[PDB]
Formats: structure tokens, C-alpha cells, sequence
């Protein structure tokens, strides 16, 4: 019954996309944008860059290839992707005990009909319980979580000093500290986007296109209009 | 019965809009306002800018298009949007167990009437229990939460130094620290608005207009009169 | 019975108004006051400014329109407003289970009178239980909470330096820090007022006038006499 | 029975007045005092100033009207006032369940006398239970809490530098910091007084005079003799 | 029975007086003492100054009236006074349930004697239970707590700089900081005395003289001999 | 039954690969890459370097052997590898008690058939219980966790100062602190990759190729295109 | 049965070797290595040095005897070794109660066969219970944990200053702080290796060779190739 | 039975010796060692110095008597020694209740044989229970814990400054701080060794020789070879 | 039975002596020692000084009387002594309830023998229960804890500056801070020794000699040989 409740409840693909914080951009008349999209997750999003480009072009911006002559940069990295079962949150009643119980109780459906108390009743009841447990275990409330990192670069007129500071860990004992200083006319801001795709027995190939659509729309809407 | 209680209780769309903190503006005789509204959430709020403009014009302010000649700026970003089920807070009695129980108990309504103990009683009881569980599971106490970031800019006479400081994270190890300094005659303040729309089996298309109305009224009332 | 207890207990509108901290003003012979009242909440408090003006005039102070020639400023912002059900604090026994139980037990009132055990007894009992649950669910112990921010300005003779410091958050990564310095002959102090209006099935239109009265009286009494 | 216990226990008005900390004043031969009493609470304490003046005059001090020629200042503000029910601390056994139970058990008083098991017994028992629940709910153990802030000013011969420092919060983001410096021959000290008035079904009009008496006596006794 | 146990246990007035910390005074041949006793509590301790003077004179010290020519100062302030019921610590078994139970069980004393099962037995039992509950509720284990602040001043030969520092809170936002510096030949030390008076149904008029005696003896014994 | 549920649920090899944080690389026209892969874990991943080289070459980059003339460095170390049983999370119902119980209950399958209550029934039941416990204990839900450290070096034009700081612990008492400074034109960033391979009775030889494939794809995708 | 489950589960020697953190070594053409292996644990690991030397030679490195002419140093210390019983984690069901229970229940195997209720049944049952408890207690799930400290030294060209700082504790009261400074051309890094050997009734002589093999392979693989 | 389980489990002397941290010594050609072993514990370890000397000589080092001409110093102090009962960890079932229960149940062994229900059965049962409780209480799972502090001194060429800092506590109030500075050519490092000897009814005289052997071997192995 | 278990378990005097931390003394050829032993505890340890002197003389050291010509100082203070009952750790089953229960159950020993059910059986049972409770209460598992502070002074050649710093508390308010500086050629170190003497119904006069022996041996062994 729990599997039936899960199947009835989350019978439709539900997709959520949430930005972490807001990046404020001053109004400007420049239109050039340069995109750089990477994917270091096990899942596949090959069309994300194209969808981002289409959404950006829909706002009047012009997408260029050489980063030198672009006023805006959209750097995105699909960093992490995980798949989990929400039914596992309860721990119990998920392995298949309830389905097994229902299947076993189904044996009363054979004690009251046709041959009964003939030994075959126990076998039929055991088979029904096993089938019920298998069916209950094969129903999964799958949720895909995806973490994307976005870095927006905006060209300015004030000199910007970038101070690279890295502390490369070195075997418990210590670390190597690297520091450097550069000067350039470009501001960079970061943000994080979290995506969720929930369904019953969901396969990522079905959730991929709408996930890409929502992520591209959000990242493009960072730019505004 | 729990589903019936939820349906009776939250039978009307309830909308709440709460501002985080107060932004104090000194009295002034200037009227020009420039609006910039963005939406990086999965939900659609397309009429928010128009409603904000109408509410601002209702207060005697004049909305202009070029930010250079505007005394006030209203920068808003509909940052986040989430949908949740309040019935999930209890965890149990929400999957549909209670409705299933009521449906099963309905079988006594067929044991006392017409044919009984004929085997068909068990089938009718099981069907009624399944239908009751399905009906109980299909009743949702949905709540939509919306997070909006507002940034108000007011022109002043004192020189304002903006110190851009960003710490762009770089792979566990370190970060790139960007710093810059600009000078301009403009103060900027921030605030956050949280909106909630609650109803039973609510669809966001119904809650959208009143949500926009309340959000626009609050953001415009920041300006006063 | 719980709904009956709630209805009996909070049968009268109860309104509480509490200031957070005390603002100490030195004795002075000046009388001019300038009011500025804003409302960024979903609730409507339109008469608050007029009531504040009347209460201030009742103390001998004179209300002026131009802030330049006013010795005192009363800046108020009705910031937040929320509505909650106190019965929800128990969680259970609030959905309507107790009323349903009473309604079901009412079926014994039909088993002992007129026709009984005729099948219609179960139907009448179920209808009575449903009606009891509906009646229990429709009784709400509503409490409206209002948060108001007050800022009192008093003109002095010592030069006051205002150091505007703002840290506008910028996308997880960083922030823009704005700093400015002004000099003027005016001190400003803040405070917070919390208002509560409690009743059974209360509508805010009934609680609005007394809420405004108490809030205006408190804010005016800040000035003393 | 619980309501009866509460009524028997707290049948008399109990008033407590507790000062927070001690303000030490050096012995002096000066007698002039200037009073300034304000009330920013919803409760009415109009006679507090007169009672303070009478208590101060009873100690040999002389009350003056112009603060310039007063050696001592007594600045008081009745800041907060709240009303609560102590029976609510238990949560349960307070709504009226126990009174309802007693009223229902009273039905045995009609089963053993006159007509019985006639249907009217159930109605009489239900009416008695309802009346008992209403009576139990209508008994309240009310406690009024009052918070008063006292500021005593004493004239000295050493130059006292007052450094006004205020951090006016500005919309989550930041704050405006106001600083100023003045020089004068006056020390100021603060303290807090907490008053409690407890009774059953107490109305504040009855507890007002003794509350004022105790508060005035404490504030005057700060001065000593 | 619990009330009987409390009455038997704390049948005698028990008074405890505890000093917080020790004030060390160097041996000296000076005898002059100046007393200054104040009372800012709701309780009345009028004879405390006289008892302190008597105890000090019993040690060979001489009490003077003008503070200028006194080597020692004894400044005392009876700051706080509270009254509580120790039986309330258990919460339950204190309202009167146990006495009510005993009174109800007393009805068996009328079922076995004279007329019985005549209806009057229930009435007599109910009256006995009510009387028992009333008697149990009217027995109170009262404890009076008194907090006194003591400040001892001793004249010395080294110059003592007193730095008055006060932070007068100003409405959530900020504070006014007052600082001053004086020079004088006098050291001052503080301490706290806590007094407790415990009895059953105790009235403060009975506990006042012994409380004053113990407090005066302790404060005088600070001086030694 | 629990073992059957585990076998049905995790019947397919599930491999997850998650990067810790994002390493941002500026766009560049350089293609040369130098690989250095080490493995300090007990598991064997010998083909990881070849797969990384193939994936990098698929992106248009050119792999060189001498690190001096390489623009990019990919340094990877398969640091840790652990194997655990997820069924051990429950602690109980995993040792084999449930399988033993089922096997023992199987004895009723021999009491109802053929010879019964002949002593041999107990022996057959005990053997069946032992076999069931053994079968339940031999089903393992194995999960392999692999921790890999990645260090990417990118050649730049700004001088980079590396400050080696190490605190070699010396016997509880103290430490030897080594510090040195070098200058070079190369930035280095770190990151961590976590891999999981889950199955029932999984042998690492089966999970090795897919684990290597996913890890190589992620590390190569760090470079982008 | 628990002992049987443990024996079935961990019937094979399971050995795990995990490095704590990664030591990064720059690519170099030098091959000379100097080994120094010590063992301050109670267990015997005598072949570890030879296995490390063989593994290092298998990578093309050349092992030398004089540390002066060695480019690399491999300093290792087998610091700690502990042996524990995993069955002790449950605390109960481990002493032998379950085996005793099974042995006692075996007495029913003698009540149903041959002589019974003859007194000898109790003796046989007691002997069987004692033997079962002894057998259950004699089955141990032994786990050997080994902690090894590794220190790798690499010759460089930059001057390295070693600051020896030691705080030798001196009897609760204090410490003796020793500080010294040396200069040399050698970097040193540390790391920790944790080894586990798990089996039923395992003797360390069986787990020693594979433990040495894995530890040597890991330490050598630090060097790479 | 619990005593029997303990006796069966820990029937053999188990000795563990664990060093806290590793002391790293640079390779050197010097051989001279000077030993200084002290024992401030209640237990007797007289042969520890001789065993340390033998183990050191077995490594090729030469033991000298005058510390002036020794390159290495081995300073050891057997600081603490404690004896505990592991069975006390359970608290209950250790005093002897279980043995008493078994002894009492043994009375059924006399009710079924020879004379019975003759009064002597109760006496025999009581005596058996007392004997069983005594036997259960006399079985102890004893564990001896020893804490040893080791201080190794190594002669160097760099000047080492020792800063003696001690804070001798002085009666709650304060402390006497002693500081001094010396210069010498010697480094000193510390470490701690923890030894455990576990057995049933173990006497320290049996565990002493192997404890000394393991401790000496570990301390000598600090030096290496 | 619990008292019997305690008496059987701790039937022999068990004495433990544990030093807190190690005091390291450099090797030296000086022999002179000066002892100073004080006892500020309620217990009597009069022979401790003599035993310390004997133990020190047994090591070849020479004890002198004038501290000026002594190379070593042994300053010891037997600071604290406490006596506790370990049986009180359980709280319950210690007052004597179990012994009372056994004594009461002994009444069955008189119901089955001689006269019975004659009223005298109850009296004999009550007397036996009272005697059993008294006997159980009179068995105490006494543990004496002794805390000793040791201060060892060693003469050196480096100048040692002692900075006396004391913060004498002055009545809650403040403190008097005393500071002084002296110079001398002597180092001082501290340590703490904890002694425990455990037995059933132990009297300190029996545990005194062995306590002194162990404490003296430990303090003397601080010096070594």
C-alpha cells in the first residue's frame, strides 16, 4: 500500500530549480556575451550550452566566440549530481515487508476458494508474499539532485586587483601557500544553482530536457533584459 | 478524515507577504524612479514590473526609463521559489493509510446489505479501501514560498566610496580575492521579501496575480508617498 | 469540546501593544513635530497617521508639514504582519478528530430512539460525525501579530556625524561595501513595537481600529507631554 | 476541581515589586528634585507621577518644575505591560476537560433519582458537562507583568563627557552610525523595576492603585532620605 | 497527607543569612563609622539601621552623623524581596488533588455508619472531598527571599581615582556613554547578602525582627572588632 | 526476506562520481597537457592514466611527456579506498536471525507432510534454520568508496611565490617547523573526487572499469574543451 | 547462532590499508632513495623494510645506503598496534548467554529420547548448556589495527630553515621550551597509514605477510614511478 | 555463568604496549647511549633498566655511565599504575546476583532427590545460593594499566636555548612565575607509552616480566638500529 | 546479599598511589636534600616525614637540616582528605531495603516450624526484617581519598627570576593585585599525588601506615638514585 501511495502521489515529473543568492548588475547598454559551460558530473547535459545561448539571444543579447571582445561572461559548471530514494528516509516499511505481508494475507483468498488446507495453500501464499515483496521493493521514489556553479564576469572601468591565494594541503603536516597578484578591468561574481527532479521509477533521460530548460532559463535570467 | 479536515480548513487561498527589515529614506521632493525587475526562479511573474510601476505612479512618483536621470532606483529580483506539502510535516497519516482504513471499514457496509460472505464482500472492501487511499493521497495542502531581493538606490550629495570585495572560491584549496574602489553619489540599501501562498490542491496560476499584487504593493510602499 | 473551550475562553477581542526599549528625550520647550508613517505590510492601517497626529496634538505639540522647521520627527513603518492559529500549537486534536468522535458517538442518540439497527443508524452517525468534524475544524483561535519600527529624530546643538556603512551582498562570493560620512545637527534613535490581536474567528477589519488606537497612543506617549 | 483549587489559592490580590540593581548616591545636602514620568504601555497609570511626588516630599525633598535648578532628576518610563494566565503553564487540564468530566459524571446524580434511563438522563448529563466545562474555562489565574525603566540624574562637579553612539539598522545590509560628544556637569544612572499583580479573574482597574503605590514607593526610596 | 507532612516538617521559623564574598579590611585604630541604609523593596525593614548601629556600637566603634569625619562608611540597600511556595516545586500534588481524594474516601466512613446508599452518602462524600481539597490548598510552605547590597568605604592615604563609566541604553539602536574622572582618598568595596525565611503559612511581620537581627549582625561583623 | 529485498533492490551495479568543488580556468588557446597519476590505495586502478589521456585527447588537447613544455598539468592520486556493508547500518536483522527464523518455521513444512513428530522433524527443522541463517548471512550489500585527490597546474605570466610551510610533529612535546620560499610562473589548484560502487555481493574487479571510466571523464572534463 | 553468523560472515582474512593524506612530489629525474624503517609496536613486522625496498626497485628507483647521496628519504615508523573484538560492540549476546540457552534447550533432545525425567536429563542439559556457552565464548571476531607514520624527504634547491620548537612538560606547573634553528636543502612531509586485518579467531602470524605487502606497496606508491 | 564466560574468555595473559607519538631521529654514526630510569608508581619494575640496556646493546649501541660523553639519552619514568575490574563496567550482574540465583535454583536439585520438603531443602538451597554468590564475586577480570613517560635527548651542533617557564600555583589567589634561560647543544623530545595487562584473577607478579620486556623493546626500538 | 557481596569483594585493604605528572631532573653528583612536610588535612600522617627521610637515605642521598646548604628541596603538603561510601553510588539498594526484605522473608522460616499463624509469626518476621535492615546498613564500602601537593626545588647556575603575582579577591566588586620580582639560583617544580585506600568498614588507623609508606616511596623515587 505504501508503494501504491508513492506511485499515486509522485506520478508526475516534478522539477525545481533554485538559485542561491542574487547577483546585482548595473544597467548597461552593452550586449556582447561569451559562454563557457563545463560538466564534471556523471550525468549528461550536452544541450545546456545551446539552450543558454538561445535564452540569452531571446533577450536581445549577442553571443560572441572570442572572450576578449565580450562585455559579459557566463561561466557555468555542472559540478555535482546525486540520485537518492526518498522512501529510504523512513528506513523501515521500504525493504518490502509490507508488500510481503499483503501477499501472505492473500493466502486467505485461496483458503476460502477451491481446494484448501491441502498444503498447496501454503505454497500459493508464500509465492504471493514473495511476489508482493518484490513488487513493493521495485517501486522507487527517485530524486535527482544537481549542483551547478555559475560565475558571471562583467567588464568595468575601475582597475581590479586579483589576489590569488591557495593553500595546497601537504600530507597532514603542512601546506604550500601560493600567492600572486594581477591587475585587470573585470569583475567576477559567483552563485550556485540547485536542481531537483522527482518521480517514481524515474530515469534521468526523461528528466534531462526540462532540467536543462529550467537551468538555462535561470542562468540567462541572471542577465535580465 | 484528515484529508477532509485539510480541505475544510484551507479551502480559501491564503497569501502572506512579509518584508524582512525597514529601509529608512529621508524626506525629499524628488519624484523620478527607475525600475529594474528580474526573475531567476522557475515560477513565472511577468506582470510584477507593471504592477510595481502602477503602484508607484499611484503615489505621485514619475517612472523614467534612463537610470541616469532617476533620483530613486527600485531593483528587485524574484530569487527563489519552492513548493511544499504541509501535510508532509506529520510524515505518517499522509501517505493514505487512514483513507485506506476507512475504505476497508466500508466493507461492513456491504456485509450488512444484499449478498454477504460470498467472497465478493472481500473484493468490494479491497476496492473501497484502495479508492479511499487514492482519494486521501490526492488531497494536498500545498504551500508556495517565494523569496525576493530588493535593492533601493537613493541619490545623495555626499561622496560614496564603493569597495567591491569578492572571494571567488577555487577548488577546496583556495580562492581568488578581487578588490576594487569606485566613487559615486548614490547610496544603496537592501532588503528581502518572503511570500507564501497556501491552499488545498493549489495551482500556481491561480495564486500568481494576488502574489504579484501584494509584492508590488509592498515594494512600492517602501517609497512611502 | 476543545472548540467550545476555545470559543468560550477567547470570546472577546484581546489587544496587546508592547514597546521594545525606552527612548530617553531630554526636557525641552520645543513643540514642533513632523510625522512620516509608512506601511509595507499586507494588512491595511490607513488611519494610523491621523490617530498619531491627534494624540500628539492632545499633548500640546504642534504638527508641521515641512521637516526643515520641525524640532521632532516621528518616523514609523508598519513593517510586518502575520496571522496564526494558536490551536495549531497542539498539532493534534485540532484537525477535527475530537468533533468527529463526538458526532459519531451521537449515533447512539439514534440507536436508542425511533428506528434502530436499520442501516440508517450508520448513515446518520456518519453524517453527524462529519458535521461535528467540520464544525470543530471551522473554529479558529486566530492571532494577528504586527511588527512596527519607530525612528525618533531630535534636533540638537552638537555636531552629529553620520557614517553610512552598507554591505550589499553579492552572490555568495562577496559584497560591495559602501561608506559615506555626513554632518548634521540631529540625533536619531530607533525602537520596535509589537502588537497582538487575539480572538476566535477574528477578521482583521474588526481588530484594525483598536490596533491603530493603541499603536498611535504608544508612539505619541514616547514624546511624553 | 482545578479551577476550585486556583480560586481558593489565589483569592487575594498579590502584588510584587522588584528592583533590578542598586543605584548608589553619595550623601548630599541638596533637596531639589525634578520628575519626568512617561507611559508607553497599553495599561493606564496616570497617578504614578503624583504618588512619586508625594513620596519624595514625604522624605524632605522639594519637587521643582524647571529641570535647570534641580539637583536630582527622576526620569521614569512605564515601558511594557503584559497579561498572562498561569493555568496555561500546564497546557492540559485547563481548556475545561476536567470540568466537563465532572459535569458528565453528575449525570449519575440523575440516574439514581426521579426518572432514569428515559433518554432525558443523557440530555441532562450533557448539559451538566457543558456547564461544568464552561465554568472551568471561565476561571482564569491572571497575572499582570509591568516593566518600568528608571533613570536617575545627579549633578556633580566633575566634567562629564557624553558620547552618543547609535547604530540605526538599515535593511539587513547595513546601518547608519551616528556619533556625537557633549560636555556637562551631570551623571546619569539607569535601573529597571518589574511589577507583578496576580489574582483570579483579576481586572487591571483593581490592581492599578496598589501597583502605583508600590512602584512610587520604590522609586522614591531610591533617593533614601 | 502532604500538607500534614509540610506542616510537621517546617513548623518552626527558619532564618538563614549568607554573605556572598569576604571584604578584607586592614587593621586600624580608627573607630568612626557612618551609616546609610536604604530600602527599595516592597517589604518593610525599618529597624535595620537601628540594629546595625547597636551592633556596631557593641564592638567599640563610634557612630557619627556627618560622613566627612567618618573613617568607615556602611552603605546598605535592601534591594529585592520575593515570596514563593516551595510546594509549587512539585507542581502536582499541590493544587489539592490529594486532599480531595482523602475527603472523597472519607465517604466510606458514612457508608458504613448510620444511613447509607440513601443518596445523602454521595453528598456528604462530595462535601468532605471539597473540604479536604480546600484544607490542602490553604497550607502553604512559604519562603521569603531578600537580597541586600552592601558597600563599605574605608579611608586611605593613597590617591584613589574613580572612573565613572555608564552606558545608558537608547532604544535598541544605541547607547549614550558617560565617562568622568574624580580623585579622592577613599576605597570602596561591595558585597551581597541573601536572607531566607521559611515556614508554613508564614506572615512577613513575624519573620521581620529575626531577619533584621541576622542581617544587622552580619553587616556589623564585616567590621570585625 | 531482508536478504531477498536487498538482492532485488540493488541487483544492478550503481556507480556515482562526485567532484567536491569547481576549479575555474580562464579561456586559453594552449593545448599541451602533462599527466601524473599515482595510486596509494589497496585497490588496483591501472588503466586510469590511459583513460584520462584518451578523454583529454578527445577534447583536442595534446598530451606531452616532459612537464617543462606542458601548459597544463593534471596530477591525480587515488588516495583512499574502503569497502563496507550497508546492511550493517541496521546492526540487527543482518547477522542471520531472520533467515534462521524462516528456516526454523520451515519445519512446519515437514510436520504436515510424510513422517511427523518422529524426532527427525526437529533435526530437519534445525538443519533448515541453519541453512537459512547461512544463506541470509552470505548476502552482502557491498559499497566501495574511493577518494581521489586532483591537482591542476596552469602556467601564467604573473610571478607566483610558493611558501612551503610544514609542521612535522615531534613526539607529543613539539614539532619541527620547516619554511621555504620559491618563485615560479605556475598556479596550482586542488580538488577531491569521491566515487561509490554499490551492488549485492559485488567484486571490485567488476566495478573497476566503470569506476575508471567515470573518474577519467570527470577529471578530463575539468579542462572543458 | 550469533557465533555461527560471525564465523560464516568473516571466514576470510580481510585486510584494508588507507593513507591519511596525499603527499605531492614534483616530477624529477633523480632515482636515489634511502630507507629507514622502525617498529615501536608490540607486533613484529620484520620484512617491511625488504618489501619496501623491493617495491621501490620495481619502479626503477635505486636504493642506496648512505643518506648523504640519496635524493629521496623514506622514513617510516610502525607506531601503534591494537587488537579488539568486534563482537564486544554489542556488549550483550557476546559473553555466551545465547550459546548457553541453545545448549540448555538441547535438553529437550534428551527428554524425548531414551531415558527421561530420570534426573540425568537435568545433568545432560546443564552440561550441554555449559558446552554451548564455552563454544560461543571461544569464537572471537578479531580485528588488528596498525598505525604507521611516514616521513618523506625530498632534496631541493631553495634554502629550508627548520625551527625546532619543543615544549617539554614539567610537572603540572610548567614546561621547558627548547628552540633552535638550522638551515639545509631538504623538504620533509609527513603522512599516516592505517591498516586493519579482520577475521574470526585470527592469529597475527597469518595476517603479517599480507599486511606488510599492502603497507609496503602503499608507501612505495607514494613515490609514483 | 557470567563468571564462567569471563574465565573462559580471558584465560590467558594479554599484554598490550602502545606508544603515543613518533620521535624522529636523523641518521647518525654515533653509538653512545646513557640511560636514566625512574619509577614513581606503586608497582615494582626493577628489571626495566637492565632489559632496556640489553635491548639497546642488541642493536649495536654502546651504553655508557657518564652522561657527558653520551650522544643519546634515554630518560624514562614509570609514572602511573592502576588496577581495575572490567566486569565493573556493567555495574549490575557483577556483585554476585546471578551466581546467587543459580545456587538458589540448585535447591530444586535437592527437592527431587532424597529427602524433600523437610525444611532442610530450604537450608541447602540457601547455602548453595550463598556459595554461588561467593564464587561469582571472587572471579575478577583484572586489568592493569601503566603510564610511562619517555624523554629522548640527542646531541646536535646548533645552539639550543631552553626557556624554563613554571607557574607554581599559590592558594587559589595567584601563582609564582619562574623564568630562566640556558644555552646548550642538546635537543630533547618526549613521548608516552601505555601498557595494559589483562587476565582473570591476575596477580601483578605474573604480568611484571612480560610488561618489562615489551616496554623495554619499544623504548629501545625508538632508537632504531 | 549486596552487603555480603561487598564484604566478600573488598575484604582486603587496597591502596593505590598515583602521581599526576613527571618531574624531570638532570643528572647530578650532588646529594644534599632538605625536607619540609606539612599536613593541612583532618587525617593524621605524622610518620610521613620520617619515612620520606628513610627512603631518601636508602638511595644514597644525605638529608640536611639547614635549607641554605641543600642542593635539593622536597616540599610536600598533605592537602586534602575525604571519606566516601562506594555503595552510595547506586543510591538505592544501599539504605537497607534488601536486607529488610530478606529478614521479612525469613518469617516463612517460622511459619513452617513450631507455632505458626499465632500472631507471634508477624512479630518475629518484623524483628528479623529490622535486624536484616540494620545489618545491611552497617556494612560500608569505605574509600579514603588523599590529595598531596609536592614541590621539588633544584639548585642551578642560571639566574631565575620569580614574579609573584596574586589577585586577592575583594568582595564580588574587585581584587587587589600584588606583584613582586625576586632573583635567585633555584628552580621549583610542582606535582600532585592522589592516594586511595579502599576496604569494607575500614578505619583510617589501619590504612595510615601503608598509605604513608607508598606516599613516601613515590616522593622519594621522584629523586631517582
Amino acid at each position: 500500500c505504501g508503494a501504491m501511495s508513492t506511485a499515486i502521489k509522485k506520478r508526475n515529473l516534478e522539477v525545481k530549480t533554485q538559485m542561491s543568492e542574487t547577483i546585482w548588475l548595473e544597467p548597461a547598454s552593452e550586449r556582447t556575451v561569451f559562454l563557457q559551460i563545463k560538466n564534471t558530473s556523471d550525468k549528461d547535459m550536452s544541450g545546456l550550452q545551446g539552450k543558454i545561448a538561445d535564452a540569452v539571444k531571446a533577450k536581445g543579447y549577442q553571443v560572441v566566440t572570442s572572450p576578449d571582445k565580450a562585455y559579459y561572461w557566463i561561466q557555468a559548471n555542472v559540478l555535482k549530481a546525486d540520485k537518492m530514494d526518498l522512501r529510504e528516509s523512513q528506513g523501515w516499511l521500504n525493504r518490502g515487508y509490507e508488500g510481503a505481508a499483503v501477499g501472505a494475507a492473500l493466502g486467505a483468498g485461496i483458503t476460502g476458494y477451491n481446494s484448501n488446507s491441502a498444503g498447496a495453500t501454503l505454497g500459493v501464499g508464500l509465492a504471493a508474499g514473495l511476489v508482493g515483496m518484490a513488487a513493493d521493493a521495485m517501486v522507487e521514489d527517485v530524486n535527482y539532485t544537481m549542483i551547478t556553479d555559475v560565475q558571471i564576469a562583467e567588464r568595468t572601468k575601475a582597475t581590479v586587483t586579483t589576489d590569488n591565494v591557495a593553500a595546497l594541503r601537504q600530507g597532514t603536516s603542512g601546506a604550500k601557500i601560493q600567492t600572486s597578484t594581477e591587475t585587470g578591468n573585470q569583475h567576477k561574481y559567483q552563485t550556485r544553482v540547485v536542481s531537483n527532479a522527482n518521480k517514481v521509477n524515474l530515469k534521468f533521460e526523461e528528466a534531462k530536457p526540462v532540467l536543462e530548460d529550467q537551468l538555462a532559463k535561470s542562468i540567462a535570467n541572471i542577465l535580465g533584459s
